[PDB]
């Protein structure tokens, strides 16, 4: 048995359906009883909800979902109409997600993408009916950060404004992602700092927002 599988029967026979914060809840809850380290946690889960608040996107793109507690904190923050598109490398995930944000009852708001960023990235525009991105959080694989957002520029899914948020830029770290963005003029930057237990090291998150091309 998978710690996904495992985190989804915990939440299912713990957490209330339709209750996005108690599904959290029993994510974090679980975890931590368990000792496992978590892939976002609730101090980080306040950095993205302030993110999300701060500049209400229409359109997220998540890198990255493992057993959907991202997606389900950032989907229960969406205004109606709005859309957060998911991308999942493991069939397993994807299957553990989606049942995940079925029970927190934020289905309808999220597509969950089967596949790797760079796969998926360019059928966007055209399969899912992307114009632009409002946001972005990379919380894939660290190698990916850099290319996948040279590959959303030059597939035309940034615009002025689009606000990517990337995870764990510290530990394991992501320095040729972070050299990129904190010295292009392409990039309005800021760093939050947060621990990692277990690890008991400090980590980063990167706000990298985009000022259009060049
Ligand atoms: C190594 C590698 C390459 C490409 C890629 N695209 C995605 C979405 C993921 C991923 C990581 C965790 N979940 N999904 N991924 C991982
Ligand atoms: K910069």
């Amino acid at each position: 048995d998978t710690k996904e599988q495992r985190i989804l029967r915990y939440v299912q026979q713990n957490a209330k359906p339709g209750d996005p914060q108690s599904v959290l809840e029993a994510i974090d809850t679980y975890c931590t009883q368990k000792e496992w380290a978590m892939n976002v946690g609730d101090a980080k889960g306040q950095i993205m909800d302030a993110v999300i608040r701060e500049y209400s996107p229409s359109l997220v793109l998540e890198l990255g979902a493992y057993c959907g507690y991202s997606a389900v904190r950032m989907a229960r923050l969406l205004q109606p109409g709005a859309r957060l598109l998911t991308m999942e490398i493991n069939p397993d995930c994807a299957a553990i997600t989606q049942q995940m944000l079925n029970f927190a009852g934020l289905q309808d708001k999220v597509t969950i993408l089967n596949g790797a960023s760079q796969d998926l990235i360019p059928q966007l525009k055209k399969k899912y009916d992307v114009d632009t991105l409002d946001m972005v959080f990379l919380d894939h694989w660290k190698d990916r950060y850099l290319p996948d957002t040279l590959l959303l520029e030059k597939c035309g899914l940034l615009r002025k404004g689009t606000v990517l948020l990337a995870d764990n830029v510290i530990v394991p770290g992501t320095p040729d992602f972070l050299a990129y963005v904190r010295g292009s003029s392409s990039f309005e930057c800021t760093h939050y700092s947060s621990y990692l237990e277990y690890m008991k090291v400090v980590d980063g998150l990167e706000k990298a927002i985009y000022q259009g091309p060049s």
